[PDB]
């Protein structure tokens, strides 16, 4: 891991952990559309990403840079707002956890 990716998985470790839990657990697998009738879920949303998702990739050591990593985590939170209408509890959910990812995020050093 380079000090960046180190940095990304310390993060990764943040939004995993019990402090964000309330409301980063829908989020730490992928959405299974079958059980929760997402009828058009894997209609409009092309590319699925999940934390799960992110944690196997950072442990296998796949990312090559901070960039690939924070694409992924942009790419949960963005297929968030773009299935659900803004008032739905997940969207709340998804900002909250993003406002850490983001904060903790820029604080990358360069
Ligand atoms: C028409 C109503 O729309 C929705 O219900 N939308 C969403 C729902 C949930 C969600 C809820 C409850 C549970 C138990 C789960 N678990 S999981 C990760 O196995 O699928 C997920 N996640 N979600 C994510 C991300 N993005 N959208 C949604």
């Amino acid at each position: 891991l380079s000090e960046q990716l180190k940095h990304c998985n310390g993060i990764l470790k943040e939004l995993l952990s019990k402090k964000h839990a309330a409301y980063a657990w829908p989020f730490y697998k992928p959405v299974d559309a079958s059980a929760l009738g997402l009828h058009d879920y894997h209609d409009i949303i092309k590319h699925p990403m999940d934390l799960s998702t992110v944690k196997r990739k950072m442990e296998n050591r796949d990312y090559r840079d901070a960039q690939e990593f924070a694409a992924d985590v942009r790419l949960m939170f963005s297929n968030c707002y773009k299935y659900n209408p803004p008032d739905h509890d997940v969207v709340a959910m998804a900002r909250k956890l993003q406002d850490v990812f983001e904060f903790r995020y820029a604080k990358m050093p360069d």
